[PDB]
RNA sequence: UGGAGAGUUCGAUCCUGGCUCAGGAUGAACGCUGGCGGCAUGCUUAACACAUGCAAGUCGGACGGGAAGUGGUGUUUC
């Protein structure tokens, strides 16, 4: 019980001197709206089929989101994949998505209603989509950060 | 309590990169149209040249007076 949506349908052709065909590509995410992401990129010579296997390749690729708070995100993150540099920063429980065509896809199924960000660099709706993955998994929550610091010695609790 | 972009240089891809558009604003003009009210505002272009009227006068409890107007029969006022 995932909702699905398309992002980019991207027009790749390659000419050869049997004429010219085309190989049509498409980015789908999935989500549960709980904290659970995962993009997926498809190639085949329809537009059907090309959504098909994206959505496939989406639910393979399954990350958890560490927000789990009152709607929005626990720190800021700057992440650069690339050329493409995606900033994301946390919100009050009062503002929108305001984020990019390609961010904001992948914002509304990880459950954070409150969220502001910026696209720098390169507007590619394919580095850019990808970009907020490796920004969304390099988030750390109070618990995990302090279960992660390797704390010298302390008085032990039963 | 604050920070969404997209189109276009390729057969196509990913970069770099210029250009263009979505916004708000402006003591604005033009075109079409046009019911009022409240508040604000109005040569930003020649500090160009200007008819007319007006925009600084007021005091006689500072004086010699009294040409007007009003009383009394000489004081207001001027």
């Amino acid at each position: 019980g995932f909702e699905e949506n398309v992002v980019q349908v991207r027009r790749v052709t390659k000419v050869v001197k049997g004429g010219k065909h085309m190989r049509f590509r498409a980015i789908v995410v999935v989500g549960d709206k709980k904290g659970q992401v995962g993009v997926g990129v498809g190639k085949a010579k329809e537009v059907v089929s090309a959504v098909q296997k994206a959505a496939v390749d989406a639910r393979r690729n399954i990350i958890t989101v560490p927000m789990t708070k009152y709607l929005t995100f626990p720190h800021r993150n700057e992440a650069d994949y690339g050329a493409a540099r995606v900033m994301l920063r946390p919100a009050a429980p009062g503002t929108g998505v305001i984020a990019g065509g390609a961010v904001r896809t992948v914002l509304e199924m990880a459950g954070v209603e409150n969220a502001l960000g910026k696209q720098l660099g390169s507007n590619n709706a394919l580095n850019n989509a990808r970009a907020t993955i490796v920004a969304v998994q390099t988030m750390r929550q109070f618990s995990d950060v302090a279960r992660d610091r390797g704390i010298p010695m302390e008085e032990l609790w039963k």
